[PDB]
């Protein structure tokens, strides 16, 4: 079956096409994962996914989603990795990280807490930064302070920070987040970057920001190792061709700078938005991305299926497909794959303990 | 549904009726466990089940199945165990454990691993007790050295000190080990109990053992926490009714001596058996020996199915029910059968990182 093919990327090989893509758990202080991420993440590689890509980790600590996110922006922070990554290597699954920086998303509740940004009232808030002071609006109402010159200076240096720390703990592929309507989406998306110096207006105006951060970090991650990003590459906001035309350029350029597939998703930089969710409804996006831009991808959103995943990797719409959810319902469900597309000694996904007694 | 009312025993109560039962993992070394360990059981509780109890582990190091077995016949072990058990019940499952000792049946090799006794030539290997200078035969055909009356004061010792230590640790939950063919199981048998002094011949003597062992236990194991025993009450050897009927009465006996549950199992003291093996094939005779002994039980060896495991609570045959490999499969098995028998709110059978977005 194509889901259990391994996977070279630079000198990377993955045992399989299953990811598991970054997805916040919440329970971090003040940055720092404790033995809820340590478990949760070893008891994923178990579980025979090919490739396991921690959580959005923030550069700084005003770039955490909520109090509750990861961090990787002291040393100190990115050393309590250590354990993680060498369990999750043990267990034959490749180590990957997602940086991240929520951008004017930041400040906000844990998703069972609210879900929305913190009161004004609530100790536990910070102020935000943006390209433009320009709300999301919807559940999350702060206006954000507009970054000057300086701020992205200081941003682009977290995000190196985080990617050297990233590589000293021992990460094998790392991800950066420019997605889901955080800082570098939101630095591409005309709706929220209204700026009129280098970094808003045009096209390559719009591009900068994430193109530098990826040539900034690309100086320091090493060449032998995939530099990935998440990116959403339309809206569903009424400007889909216009937006994706847009979105498939920037990843030709990301192409041309080094990066080595593109994890493609939606952008949520708006709360106005009429997004088709439904079984692999990403697929043929990410497809044209693909053969466009001529770089791998993945994606996810719908595919959680095993015979839902086959297709997509048949059809050549993807090169690796991320399960999320259903790896939270199930964290061994690459054996459930194995056994649904009938791979041969499909118990043997899974380590000798377990292996020997569902055969 | 009656799978997800809670139990209460002595000063314990459980969230539910799922149990997992113990099972070997063949991964420590010189029986301390390990990091494989602490995120298997950390993993298995965040999965939602009310009880979990930790694998076979040994009283002493001849008693051990495996050279990958548990052991806790030192504090140093103990101490180990220390973290795993507040893991267990930081996660909101009950923390128990098995004592155990293989008996005849030890200094065998992994499953994987050819699943034999142990070659003469190869040093991991050691020389095994039992009642009764007699192999098991098969795959196991070493025969065992005849335990003397100091071996048997000594076993039993180091079974209170396993107990205390096992409280010490703050297990809330024993389970002697008194089935499946290892030492315990191999008094009670006239298969391999030949002996001719009080701790063999007549029903008494073979009982002897395993009551003397409950009660040096009873001593140290606290009153207000669980105290529990394996036991495989017939062997499909032909002699069922027989074997059957003086099983019930030892449990009868257990239970004059406090013992508050008794896990029911098959002997498998000797291979020459017929075991018809089937789903929920355990119910009937689990059913007679809690009817008859008015002792609470559980068993396992084929409930694994959601609505297998409900019709069991329901007819009354268990008190709870223990699923085994379906939680290899599955970590996660409780919320999958919550989702099955229509549990409301099923997804909090997970703890708020999963719940959350899985409803
Ligand atoms: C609990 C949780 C955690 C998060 C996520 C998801 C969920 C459910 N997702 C999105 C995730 O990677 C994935 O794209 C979606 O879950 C859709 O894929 P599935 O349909 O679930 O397989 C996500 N994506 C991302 O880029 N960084 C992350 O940290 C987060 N956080
Ligand atoms: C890998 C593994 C490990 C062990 C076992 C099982 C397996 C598969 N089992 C037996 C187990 O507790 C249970 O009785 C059986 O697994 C049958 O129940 P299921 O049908 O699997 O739910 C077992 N039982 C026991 O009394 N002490 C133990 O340590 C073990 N070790």
């Amino acid at each position: 079956s194509a889901l259990f093919e391994p996977y070279t990327l630079k000198d990377v090989t993955l045992r399989n096409r299953i990811a598991i893509p970054p997805m916040c758990q919440y329970m971090a202080e003040d940055g720092m994962i404790n033995d809820w991420h340590h478990v949760h993440l070893a008891g994923l590689a178990r579980g025979g996914a090919g490739l396991l890509v921690v959580e959005a980790t923030a550069v700084a600590p005003e770039g955490r989603i909520t109090p509750g996110c990861a961090g990787i922006w002291s040393d100190a922070h990115a050393q309590a990795f250590v354990p993680v990554v060498q369990a999750i290597k043990a267990a034959g699954s490749v180590p990957g990280i997602q940086i991240a920086h929520a951008g004017r998303k930041a400040s906000a509740n844990r998703p069972w807490e609210g879900d929305d940004h913190i009161a004004a009232d609530d100790t536990r808030g910070w102020e935000t930064i943006a390209p433009s002071a320009i709300a999301f609006g919807a559940h999350l109402p702060k206006v954000p302070r507009e970054m000057t010159l300086d701020d992205i200076a200081r941003v682009k240096q977290d995000f190196v920070d985080a990617a050297r720390r990233a590589r000293d703990a021992g990460f094998e592929w790392i991800e950066l987040h420019f997605a889901h309507g955080y800082l570098g989406q939101s630095f591409f998306s005309e709706h929220s970057n209204k700026r009129t110096d280098a970094y808003g207006g045009s096209f390559d105006n719009r591009s900068r920001f994430l193109l530098e951060t990826l040539a900034a970090v690309r100086e320091v991650w090493p060449e032998n190792l995939p530099l990935t990003a998440r990116f959403g590459v339309l809206e569903y906001d009424g400007r889909d061709e216009q937006t994706l035309e847009e979105s498939i350029e920037l990843a030709r350029r990301f192409k041309a700078g080094g990066l080595d597939l593109l994890s493609v998703s939606v952008g949520f930089t708006i709360p106005d938005t009429n997004i088709p969710w439904g079984p692999a409804f990403m697929g043929p996006i990410a497809e044209r991305v693909r053969r466009e831009a001529k770089l791998p991808v993945t994606s996810a959103w719908g595919f959680g299926t095993p015979q839902l995943a086959e297709a997509a990797l048949q059809a050549n719409q993807l090169d690796l497909v991320s399960v999320g959810r259903a790896h939270l319902a199930d964290p061994h469900w690459a054996y459930f794959a194995a056994k649904e597309l009938g791979v041969e000694k499909a118990s043997w996904t899974l380590p000798a303990p377990y292996a020997h007694w569902l055969e």
